[PDB]
Order: C-alpha cells, then sequence, then structure tokens
C-alpha cells in the first residue's frame, strides 16, 4: 500500500539514483538460494580474522539471518545474499584457513561430513556463494605486507598495520599488537589505508604498535628491518572518487538497531567518502554515519524487488 512514488510526491522529493551505488547494492534481479537450516563458513563480524560454522536462522528477500552454530542467538546477524564474507562448507580447508569449531567441538576433530549426519544437515550448496577464493587476488596486497591504516573507530587514529588475510579481492587490515577486533576488511580503492610514510609526508601523528618501546622514537624503516616485512608497494593504492550523494536524497537503509528492518531514509549530511542516514519520520538522534559503500544501504525500491519489507516513516 505504501509506494515511493506516492511519498516522493507528498514530499517533492528526489531519490538517490541507482548510479550513485556500487552494483552490489543495487542488484534485486538475483535469487536468493539460501534456505533455513542450511550450514555454511563464514567471518564474525566481531572478530573479523575468525572463521566459524554457521547457519541459517532466517531468510527475507535478498537477506539472511546467520547463527553462530552452538553459541547464543544473541551472536547471530544479517547479510545479504550476495556477501563477500560468508563461504561454502569446505572453503577453509581449501584456501588454508582454520575454521573455529561449533561450541562443543575441538576443531582439531572436526570435519563437515560428519557434523552433517550428526546435526541431519545440509551444506549450503556452493553456487550461491560469490568468493571462494576462484577470482583474482587484491593487485600489490601480500598477507604480511605493512600499511598506515585509520582506525575507523577512533578517525583521529592513523597507525601501524598490516595485511593479515587476503580472500578474492579483499583484505583484512590488522593493526599491530593491538586485538584483532579493530580490524577490518576492505579493498585497494578504500579511503581508510595508506602507504608507509604517508603520515610524515603529511605532518600527520603516526600510531605506534601497541607497547612499541619508545613509542615516539618508532621508525618504520627499522620497524621493517625488525620484522622484515615489506611495505605494501605504493602503486597499489587506488583511493575510490568521492561519493555524488546529495543532502535529502532518499535511499533505503538497514535498522542499525533492528537489523531485521529496513527503512525509508533520507541523507542529512555528506562527507567525501561517508553520508549521514536519517530515518524519516523519527528522532535525529538516530542518525548515524555511514560508508557510502556499506553493503546496507541501497537505492528506493530494493525491497520491493527483493521481497523484503520496507518500514514506512515512522507516524
Amino acid at each position: 500500500s505504501w509506494s515511493w512514488e506516492s511519498y516522493l510526491e507528498e514530499q517533492k522529493a528526489i531519490t538517490a539514483p541507482v548510479s550513485l551505488f556500487q552494483d552490489s547494492q543495487a542488484v534485486t534481479h538475483n535469487k536468493n538460494g539460501f534456505k533455513l537450516g542450511m550450514k555454511l563458513e563464514g567471518i564474525d563480524p566481531q572478530h573479523p580474522s575468525m572463521y566459524f560454522i554457521l547457519t541459517v536462522a532466517e531468510v527475507c528477500g535478498y537477506r539472511l539471518r546467520l547463527h553462530f552454530d552452538g553459541y547464543s542467538e544473541c551472536h547471530d546477524f544479517w547479510v545479504n545474499a550476495n556477501s563477500p564474507d560468508i563461504h561454502p562448507a569446505g572453503w577453509f580447508e581449501k584456501t588454508g584457513h582454520k575454521l573455529q569449531p561449533p561450541k562443543g567441538y575441538k576443531e582439531e576433530e572436526f570435519s563437515w561430513s560428519q557434523y552433517l549426519r550428526s546435526t541431519r544437515a545440509q551444506a549450503a550448496p556452493k553456487h550461491l556463494f560469490v568468493s571462494q577464493s576462484h577470482s583474482p587476488p587484491p593487485l600489490g596486497f601480500q598477507v604480511g605486507m605493512k600499511l598506515e591504516a585509520v582506525d575507523r573507530m577512533q578517525p583521529s587514529l592513523v597507525c601501524v598495520a598490516s595485511v593479515t588475510d587476503v580472500v578474492d579481492s579483499r583484505f583484512l587490515v590488522h593493526f599491530d599488537n593491538w586485538d584483532d577486533t579493530y580490524d577490518y576488511w576492505c579493498d585497494p580503492s578504500s579511503p581508510y589505508i595508506h602507504p608507509v610514510g604517508w603520515c610524515q609526508k603529511q605532518g600527520k601523528p603516526l600510531t605506534p604498535p601497541q607497547d612499541y618501546p619508545d613509542p615516539d622514537n618508532f621508525c618504520w624503516e627499522k620497524y621493517l628491518e625488525e620484522t622484515g616485512a615489506s611495505a605494501v608497494p605504493t602503486w597499489a593504492f587506488k583511493v575510490r572518487p568521492p561519493h555524488s550523494f546529495l543532502v535529502n536524497m532518499k535511499l533505503e537503509a538497514v535498522d542499525r538497531r533492528n537489523p531485521a528492518l529496513i527503512r525509508v531514509a533520507s541523507v542529512e549530511d555528506v562527507e567525501d567518502h561517508r553520508i549521514k542516514i536519517h530515518f524519516d519520520g523519527w528522532s535525529h538522534g538516530y542518525d548515524f554515519w555511514i560508508d557510502a559503500d556499506h553493503p546496507d544501504i541501497h537505492p528506493a525500491g530494493w525491497c520491493s524487488k527483493t521481497g523484503h519489507p520496507l518500514q514506512p516513516p515512522l507516524g
């Protein structure tokens, strides 16, 4: 009953054109073959470097809710069917990764064939996954290389970092000697990474590894020699152009408080690479910043075309 067309007329508003989004945020014609109970492998959003056995706990449109086998439901999380952060059963074994076992197991004595028999479940068919490590790796980025990275939790901090994982065309950025809980996946065009030496050339403070001896006398050349690591080469960095979203443009965005819901939204403010989302009809107290390439923002009509409910403006 609620329609974008009517709403736009009503508000004398415009939608953010589909051209402003990445193809993966816009595609609506792909079918979601995931079914309840199917098992697979995937990264823990809270520990991006770790892989766990997951089960499809719910399906809604082109999205699915995943559950950490053996764990409580409050670890549950939602992803889109085209997420590059989930993989087919057996992926870890085939790509040299480590798989954390279900709470109640030793990865040491874990095998899919049998876990499946023991749970009388089916593994999600591999043709559904966009990432299976068949595609080309990011050019110039290899596990072990070092670089400088913005701690997206503390934007004022640019720190000494390392590439700790590489999957399909993305890599994992880790903050040297810090918790894996500040790590994040990204690609060569990320505006949050810079080559070794960037802070120095920019007159900005570089945060060295935690507890590095004599912190303010940190020398990259020295650190690279101590670790024998290479710096990601400068040619590998290809930062993306700033986005073209304009204030007042409307779109759809997953609700950050209740991930199951997606609401009608508007662009409240903008920066070169992030937009500030406002949920129509709600308090601006809920407005939040989000990267323009985040998988949870979509153009108007995404919910309708994918079969997902859309929450109309609060009234």
